[PDB]
């Protein structure tokens, strides 16, 4: 990934 920045969980299946 070229864009992996602040990855919050906006689905609790992922």
């Amino acid at each position: 990934g070229r864009k992996r920045r602040q990855t919050s969980m906006t689905d609790f299946y992922h």
